[PDB]
């Protein structure tokens, strides 16, 4: 076992949805998946395995912030053998051609974080999602009907930001939302040689002053988690 | 309401007490308080609000990571008029100046994060407690015989640290222990006028690389639980 | 009519192949297009106008180093109205998973110059190419029988590195290998809303110390040349 | 002896006063002390050692800045073997919670400086005194009716400042003054194993532009050497 | 003999000018050189060798920005054992202390690349000069009737900058106009024990947003072309 | 008045000598000047006017490091008028190149301080001293059979260094020694648009080990003193 996580190993399937709120895991655990069993709630954070069209998949919670979520997937990787990772958020927009409920696929993750510099020789490290996974995910929302908006996300360590005059600037360099984990699980991927890519749903928008409230983030967003369990099966 | 708290204005006592894990936070509702009530439960994230002898006190847990640490912060302070904030957590040792059950309080959370630079003009914010608060956990230290273990800590974005061969010179410089929320807590007070001390128990070693029994990792909880409760009373 | 650019607006195609040496842009002007027609001569840095199986397709040469590189797209996009650019250029592998004659897509553009953080508010800058380009350069090369190896490149402002001790973290990082222009394409291509990619031909490999003769080195470039003209028409 | 301390070994009681100016120096060792004796004098920087109520007191000037402090208190740790030093200095009010002629106890000194950065892996050091002191200084006040304000300072490397514009954000993160040294005390006495602390009157307000005048600024003065020396005997 | 430079060694005299624009290499052999002949044209980066007033010459041209320019006096230096770089090019005026025509010589170079940082600790290396090549470049410009114009210069990564804002800033310390290569060229013949200095024509102000005619670049250029080749006979 | 200069304005003469140790201020204006008043002590900071074959001349104390230096120059020339400012200190030789009782000229001064970061918008500006200053040290230095060693020197904020491995990194990048002003001075007098330059003696060498004994190191002092004076008349 690892201090986050107290599943056995082999609980895990090689792939594995990741959400930040574990209600939002209950819920596809729940909805979406036959004989799903909870493996896992070390600090209320929540995972399943269950079956998903007759396959095998898992279900695992990452908490708020690249800290956090860098804390899941490393043990995801390094203990529990998972291979690859399709994390299912929520953002916030700072794009105009982008609205409520969108889905997002994080081409690279921009953040104010120091961790990829403290792993990276102090340099620039471009984070990015393994291209595989991201074609998979184009070809099965081109097969579904599903819109994807394809661009950056920023992953910050700000939920409030203290640069809110600079949404425009990165809107302009193709940053769609700002969310909070992606650069963390793209680096550590990255660092540990497994398959990531992160998906969002815009939950907010920072321009235009929309919101959802803390139970239709967990329920508005259906396209995204049927998409997500149709490419991984 | 918040996006990550769903309680009424109100609904927090002017005084928080705060955990990393939301099952801690739990731990100390039933066992230590009266009338405890659930006061919100957004992503599995608890508060509550009840009594200890006679006193109202909150409670609120608030994940891993400054990122998170500082969400559930500046939602306590701005929305929900919580004045002292007490973290009381774990933390893994690097002093031989501390050992196992050791409660430290954090006089400094020195950090690795890039948040405070963003914060303060990029320059080398040094993250405090508040004095009066500080002085507090110290007078009831001493009332109730634990020996507080008093010196900076190292709030890192890493639990799974790139940088083990510093941790003597963090310990030469006065960190006792590693943990990472302290300087997120700090920074957040800071910025909102709130007063803020982090307090923890060393529930592990990172030098020695001893540890604790999980039944031992509740006895000296139960030390720290009833010095935040005292102070605050 | 730009400073560096002595062509015509209008001289130029929307859709525009690039490398640093700009012989050979000369060379792919005269063994691969019809009606080639140089447009451009400033600094000895060759543009051309041709057409490939009856399209309009444009080159140009964009020097070395990612300054260089920054001024060339940018007058290609503001003053020329360019749209598509596609830098198919000469690399070092780093990496164990790609070999000689092996073509890169870089996915994302690390780097160790300064240029991303002054553009992009001192944070990091996740440098990556336009989508449905590489997505474009993957359908073509699955139907020329190319076997594109995907990954990240670096983007360093040395040529003569001071870090060779590092190249193995680059490659654990999924950095297949270096170059010095990516990272300035891809960020002038976000900034000014432009498509961009970048192809990279392992030219050598900077572990194994293995290279090969200068006719070999012709006809891994002729492969590289056949995929950029075939997905740009 | 030291290149910049011409005194001899045990010249100095392990108890020390600073200033930054030695006038300021041999005006505490002339009315206030017996038996007070010139100790050291190169460059100047005048140090003393003499009695208050009949225990032994050292009194040294550091000069401006991180750099000069540093270098001083370095030599009086390592070489003269002061144990605890204790810094009486000026500063400019920056926040509406103090006013001319006040007492600040600086809990925390952040600074514009790099010398934390070039110490301590490029992280942030949180720079703090020693808490026995501290507390030793706060009972002392409340012993004379003193009412010493308590938060962070901010140590700067220049006295005409390149931001005032950032004074009002410094003041809201709980700086209430500017001076010039703190940071280098705290840092070098964190690197040694010493306790340190800073105590600073307000003897300029930089945001309402007033300033005291010499005779109110002496009487400022006399309010801090006492209680210095009380709690220092 | 380099991957940059394809002239026998020996081919290069121990003195060389540098101008960015090969083709400005050019018309300075054909106008101004006896015997001239071409020893090199990789990537069409055009150098020479011949003589003037009897006394061996070579001519190299370096390209845009500072990682072309490190390239090329790099490779001049290891393997054709070039002493003495002279660099003459062109450059926008930001001061008002210079006008049109005038001839600037870089007593510092100042940058916004990280090259520095990344070959010198992290700090601040103030890249200049070789102090007698600056002499006899003062002493010959008094011979030919030539005024001076010398301070500082600002090598920027980028032509068309997102910090115009800044140009008075930079004017006021003593830069007295900006270009891209100086603070490599100084740096890496710092690097590598060998004499560089740096000249440069005022073309524009980006101020006064004066340009000059062509023809009058010409013979501004042509000014500078002789003061470099007297000083170096 | 200025806070750190008691000295009436028009006290300062236009050209002023300064060394870190107002005593040696001192002896030099009892040695070598006729009618020398003293004109300044706040704070022990001894400066002086007086005659030099019958021209004035004056002279300030500055006190140690870059923070102090500023503050002392920054006065003198925005409030003193003093227009050309003449360091004369004492350094400890890195280089192979000098030895003991040498004299540098500095036409540089790498620094690993923030204060001219903080000054030039977070870049690298190159400190340098005036050039006709520098050409008046050589010619004065000339005449007087004085063999001046040129290059940079590297200005610190540390006397008792944490990065003695790196001091041969430093030589190679012709950094002849270290000392704590110069970055500082030529700063300033680049901001303020006066004119600055250092000379420094070599009384120690810190690969060597070597050192002068009191009595060189004053017949060093006194050469290039008798320099100062010379060039500054
Ligand atoms: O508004 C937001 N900002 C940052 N992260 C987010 N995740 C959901 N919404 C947001
Ligand atoms: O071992 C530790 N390291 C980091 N964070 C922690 N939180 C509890 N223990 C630790
Ligand atoms: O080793 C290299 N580094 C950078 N660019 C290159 N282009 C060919 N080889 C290399
Ligand atoms: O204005 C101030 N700034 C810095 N240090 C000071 N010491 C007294 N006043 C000041
Ligand atoms: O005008 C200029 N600005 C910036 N870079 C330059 N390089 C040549 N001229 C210029
Ligand atoms: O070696 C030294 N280092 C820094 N400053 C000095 N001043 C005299 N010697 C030295």
């Amino acid at each position: 076992m690892t201090p986050h996580i107290n599943a056995k190993i082999g609980d895990f399937y090689p792939q594995c949805l990741l959400c930040g709120d574990p209600l939002r895991v209950s819920y596809i655990a729940k909805k979406f998946l036959q004989d799903a069993k909870e493996i896992t709630n070390v600090r209320n954070m929540l995972g399943f395995s269950g079956k998903y069209k007759g396959k095998g998949i898992s279900l695992m919670g990452h908490g708020m912030g690249i800290a956090s979520c860098t804390i899941y997937v490393t043990e995801l990787i390094k203990t529990y053998q998972v291979k690859e990772l399709l994390r299912i958020g929520t953002c916030g927009a700072i794009s105009p051609k982008v609205g409520l409920k969108d889905i997002i696929m994080a081409t690279g993750a921009s953040t104010d974080s120091k961790t990829n510099r403290v792993r990276f020789l102090n340099h620039d490290l471009s984070a990015t999602p393994d291209f595989e996974l991201s074609l998979r995910a184009y070809q099965t929302a081109k097969r579904l009907g599903i819109d994807l908006k394809i661009g950056n996300v920023f992953s910050s360590d700000f939920f409030y930001s203290f640069e809110t005059h600079a949404f425009d600037l990165m809107a302009q360099y193709n940053h769609l939302a700002i969310e909070m984990e992606a650069a963390g699980l793209y680096a550590t991927a990255m660092e540990l040689n497994a398959k990531a890519l992160c998906l969002c749903s815009v939950s907010d928008h920072l321009i235009t002053k929309e919101a959802l409230s803390p139970k239709e983030r967990i329920e508005s967003f259906d396209n995204m988690i049927i998409l997500a369990l149709e490419m991984m099966s």
